[PDB]
């Protein structure tokens, strides 16, 4: 198998565990909320992107992983964070799939 797929995290500490062993991959994290309509709309498009690009695509419910949301300074949802080589490299704030793709192309 490959780690380049869409995964959905469960609890604080999961993202750290992922990044500990996949520092060389681009990781694109969709921080979303279940009370966020645009987050619903963009979810299938995020999955489509995950099928085209060799990056790790991660969904994080900000209410499930509250410490992780706080640590990445998330406010608006959805927020997409690009993470590579040990650090955050970019973000897209808001439900803009085109900008998310531009970010992936920039940093992959």
């Amino acid at each position: 198998g490959s780690m380049s797929k869409l995964i959905e995290l469960k609890q604080d500490g999961d993202l750290e565990s992922l990044l500990e062993q996949h520092k060389n991959k681009l990781v694109v994290v969709d921080f979303f909320a279940t009370w966020c309509g645009p987050c619903k709309t963009i979810a299938p498009l995020f999955k489509e992107l995950s099928e085209k690009y060799d990056a790790i695509f991660v969904k994080v419910d900000v209410d499930k992983l509250e410490e992780t949301a706080r640590k990445y300074n998330i406010s608006a949802m959805p927020t997409f964070i690009a993470i590579k080589n040990g650090e955050k490299v970019g973000d897209v704030v808001g439900a803009s799939i085109a900008k998310v793709e531009d970010m992936i192309k920039k940093f992959i």
